[PDB]
């Protein structure tokens, strides 16, 4: 991905968030220059837990088809130390027909929430012992309602609705094509994108960046030179 | 507390949520009749974990001065079983200058989030050995920024901002007078209002006068529906 495309994607996403009356903490708008002037001792949690912006094309080269834009609002340490918080929250922008590829988490339990806009389609499979998709029925809770469904069921979450995905449950999601971008909330146990994502297909969760123009914002995986 | 006032409060809060592009799950709008027709086996989690509406005057007689309106969206079991989820989420309506009294939690750690509207003022004190307010400095993290402040500090959360409150940290909050109602988010570890709230001034309870039919069911009155 080009830095220019990342600037453009983030600019559009901030607008989409504003459109839905979503408000972000001040650090969401810090320029790289502003990050450079911070007291690094006070901001360790941001750097350590990778709070902030995340843009990915999932190791492929068509963001519009396979991609996700996220902001990590809060989090705890993967092991529990030194940040004891057991919970994390993200706010995300899923563009019309944009797909997050099939994956499960080893540890993280997450509630994926349609906070507004279009319709979020979520496809679910149990994992078998080979870590492939199994043919067994899935059992999930959608807003406190427990239900069983066929392997590979595609479930529609309308605005307001949420599904709890336990660890080991394979999920893929997209904004239903033509029904508009979706504002997705995720409230979960601690998030660890370095180690806690198992994609059905082998793929890189972060992208390398073609620095073709100056960065307007800093991504959550690139703080290292600001700490 | 009159059901008519509860009906009204909830009606206004639903509009406020809607004006802030907040969308609630289907069960947020179930009438008592609809609750009566649910498959009780499929909905146990709602009942057991007290998901849904909560309206409180904190056992006092002036909702406008001391009160809160909440909707518990998700939760887990106080003791980790049988609902293993470690996290909870509420969305709340804090009316202009309406106060939530000083309290701490034994167990719950919570991020209090200004999701929109006016400004939220949060007052903070460490709890003493005797569960009184201590004079020690407080150490808090506001959106990943760690800072130390004096006992009893009043901190302003503008829309977008959030503060993490560890267990045992006394807190009280209100919408800054004149800046308007605040939409408050709460993302936390498991919520248990039955056992996990210690108010500085102990709470003393209201019952509901059913002067009109209830439009909605509160999270503390599921008893009849399971
Ligand atoms: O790529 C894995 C990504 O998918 C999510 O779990 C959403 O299901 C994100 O929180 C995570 O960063
Ligand atoms: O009743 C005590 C109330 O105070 C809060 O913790 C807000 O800080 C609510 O989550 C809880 O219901
Ligand atoms: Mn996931
Ligand atoms: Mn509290």
């Amino acid at each position: 991905m080009k830095r220019s495309a990342i600037n453009d994607i983030l600019g559009h996403t901030r607008q989409f968030f504003s459109q839905h009356d979503v408000h972000l903490p001040p650090f969401a708008s810090f320029s790289p220059a502003q990050w450079q002037q911070l007291d690094t001792a006070a901001w360790e949690e941001v750097f350590d837990l990778k709070l902030g912006w995340d843009v990915t094309a999932f190791g492929r080269n068509n963001f519009a088809a396979h991609g996700l834009t996220l902001f990590t609002l809060r989090n705890g340490s993967a092991k529990g130390m030194p940040y004891v918080k057991c919970y994390a929250e993200k706010i995300m922008h899923v563009r019309d027909a944009q797909v997050t590829p099939m994956h499960f988490h080893w540890r993280k339990r997450e509630d994926i929430i349609n906070r507004g806009g279009g319709n979020l389609i979520v496809e679910l499979w149990n994992a078998d012992s080979n870590e492939q998709t199994a043919d067994s029925d899935i059992t999930v809770v959608i807003d406190g309602c427990r239900q069983k469904h066929t392997a590979g069921s595609q479930l529609r979450l309308s605005p307001g609705e949420s599904i709890c995905l336990p660890p080991g449950l394979y999920h893929s999601f997209w904004a239903e094509a033509g029904f508009g971008d979706v504002l997705v909330g995720e409230v979960s146990s601690v998030n660890d994108d370095d180690h806690d994502n198992h994609f059905l297909q082998p793929l890189d969760r972060y992208n390398l960046i073609d620095e073709d123009e100056p960065a307007q914002l800093v991504l959550c995986n690139e703080y290292r030179q600001f700490r």
